[PDB]
Parts: structure tokens; C-alpha cells; sequence
């Protein structure tokens, strides 16, 4: 079931490899070409040999050159893909919180499309590389139910995938239909607790027992795809439990959709997922959009920041 579009590659030489990209950077100019196809093609883990032998041959750091030798939205790309992926998702959640203001967006999406496995290793991660607590730093952030919703998701504990039980999952889809109705805007205290904590193969039986009880689906309830934070993560968590390839193949659209592209979006998950679902967030995205993600990359970059996004891709 998921398949990444980047592998280890066969033959692997993470010394050749730093040669290479020594000579690729040395003295005047810089051969973007060679590092876009290198490094696009080696995984992330065969990333991390090539800098240490790189730091081992040269007794120089391999990120502090690419980022002296690489500019705009095809450095952001590189230093992205050079990130260890254990401290990727937390770098970006440091990101969006760090400073005024707050990148809601990053948090959602992060913190609905992540297994409650994810997100134990993400806290970990994030405490012991930024010094302060995940979930602190988001109640410092964060307000209202917006917050409150957070925090249920960051302790990582639905419940199991075991007894379904029908009572309960009636029960529940009366409720989120009464909510609905009332525009997520009453008993928010109920909602949040079963949006958060039942099991997936609970929430999708809800939402099907939804749909029978309503004549829709519920994200047309919440569906105002802007505007308003907890709305904006009750539809991210919806989507989520139904599929988080399809959650992020539409991200992924909505980055590229309208004048503009949100090059942020669009390198956050090319890289994050590129090892996990990249080919099912493909599949997805053809299905649901009936058009590539290639070719909607293709229309929407240039560049070596497009030659290396299409080599991922
Ligand atoms: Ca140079
Ligand atoms: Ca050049
Ligand atoms: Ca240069
Ligand atoms: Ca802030
Ligand atoms: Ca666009």
C-alpha cells in the first residue's frame, strides 16, 4: 500500500558522490544541473553519508556551500531535500509557530495528516532539537477551540481500529449532523472529542452513517475551503481519515491553482512525503483532478527548481 517516489539508489559511492558535488561547486560558477540530478536521485538517508564524507574529504559542511552557491526557490528546494527526515516535520512546526503571527496552515496540515507514530516521534524530535514542548509551544501560539483541537490530536491517542460499535457510531453521527447544522459553531467540546480521539475505521463509518442521515457528505458542511481555523482543520481531519494520499494530492493542487503558486506547499510536501506516498498522493491527484501532477508542476515552475521537482515527481 504506500510507495515513495525516491529509493535508495543501487551502486551507492558517498564519497564519489561528494567529489562530484565538490567539483560542481568549486571556483567560479555552479553546476545546478549536477546537483539537481545527484541529489534528487540518492535518498535522504544516502544524502546524510554524502555529507559526512564530504565533511571527512573536504573538512567543509556540504549545506552551508549549497546554500552559498544556490539561490531562490531552488536553494529552498535543496535545503529542504538535505534536511534529515526525522527533523523535517518538526523544523517546519518550529517555522510556522516561531515568530508573529502563526502559520496555521503548516500547523493543520502537519499536525491532521500525521499518524498519532508520527507525530510521538515528531514531539520527541521537536523537544530535544528546539528545547521546549510541541504542544507548549502551540498553546502559546494558538487560541480557542482551534487550540484546544491541537492539543487533542498532539496526544496521539485515538483509539484502536477493533470493536465497531454501531450504537455508538449512530450515536455519533446524530451529533456531528446536529453540528453541522448549527455551522460547527455549538457544541464544540463534543465534536472535537470524537473528530479527535475515535479510531479511523469509527470515523469513516460516521461519516458514511453522516451521509445517509443528511443526503451529503460532510465536508459540503464545513466546506468553506478558507476562512476560519478550526473549520479549515475539521475539513483537514475529515479528509485525512478518509485518505491522507488524497488530502495531500489536493494540497498540492491548491498550491498551484489560481495566479500564484505557494512554493512553500508545494516543496513542504514534494519533499515530506517523497519517501512515504509520494506515488499515492500521483495516483490520487490524476484521479481526483484528472490531470498529472508532472504536468501541473510543469505549467506552474521554472527552472532547475522545476528540472529537480519533476526528477522527484
Ligand atoms: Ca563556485
Ligand atoms: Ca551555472
Ligand atoms: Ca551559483
Ligand atoms: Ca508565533
Ligand atoms: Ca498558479
Amino acid at each position: 500500500v504506500l510507495r515513495g517516489t525516491v529509493t535508495d539508489f543501487p551502486g551507492f559511492d558517498g564519497r564519489a558522490d561528494a567529489e562530484t558535488l565538490r567539483k560542481a561547486m568549486k571556483g567560479l560558477g555552479t553546476d545546478e544541473e549536477s546537483i539537481l540530478t545527484l541529489l534528487t536521485s540518492r535518498s535522504n538517508a544516502q544524502r546524510q553519508e554524502i555529507s559526512a564524507a564530504f565533511k571527512t574529504l573536504f573538512g567543509r559542511d556540504l549545506l552551508d556551500d549549497l546554500k552559498s552557491e544556490l539561490t531562490g526557490k531552488f536553494q529552498k528546494l535543496i535545503v529542504a531535500l538535505m534536511k534529515p527526515s526525522r527533523l523535517y516535520d518538526a523544523y517546519e512546526l518550529k517555522h510556522a509557530l516561531k515568530g508573529a503571527g502563526t502559520n496555521e496552515k503548516v500547523l493543520t496540515e502537519i499536525i491532521a495528516s500525521r499518524t498519532p507514530e508520527e507525530l510521538r516521534a515528531i514531539k520527541q524530535v521537536y523537544e530535544e532539537e528546539y528545547g521546549s514542548s510541541l504542544e507548549d509551544d502551540v498553546v502559546g501560539d494558538t487560541s480557542g477551540y482551534y487550540q484546544r483541537m491541537l492539543v487533542v490530536l498532539l496526544q496521539a491517542n485515538r483509539d484502536p481500529d477493533a470493536g465497531i460499535d454501531e450504537a455508538q457510531v449512530e450515536q455519533d453521527a446524530q451529533a456531528l449532523f446536529q453540528a453541522g447544522e448549527l455551522k460547527w459553531g455549538t457544541d464544540e467540546e463534543k465534536f472535537i472529542t470524537i473528530f479527535g480521539t475515535r479510531s479511523v475505521s469509527h470515523l469513516r463509518k460516521v461519516f458514511d452513517k453522516y451521509m445517509t442521515i443528511s443526503g451529503f457528505q460532510i465536508e459540503e458542511t464545513i466546506d468553506r475551503e478558507t476562512s476560519g481555523n478550526l473549520e479549515q482543520l475539521l475539513l483537514a481531519v475529515v479528509k485525512s481519515i478518509r485518505s491522507i494520499p488524497a488530502y495531500l494530492a489536493e494540497t498540492l493542487y491548491y498550491a498551484m491553482k489560481g495566479a500564484g503558486t505557494d512554493d512553500h506547499t508545494l516543496i513542504r510536501v514534494m519533499v515530506s512525503r517523497s519517501e512515504i506516498d509520494l506515488f499515492n498522493i500521483r495516483k490520487e491527484f490524476r484521479k481526483n483532478f484528472a490531470t498529472s501532477l508532472y504536468s501541473m508542476i510543469k505549467g506552474d515552475t521554472s527552472g532547475d527548481y522545476k528540472k529537480a521537482l519533476l526528477l522527484l515527481c
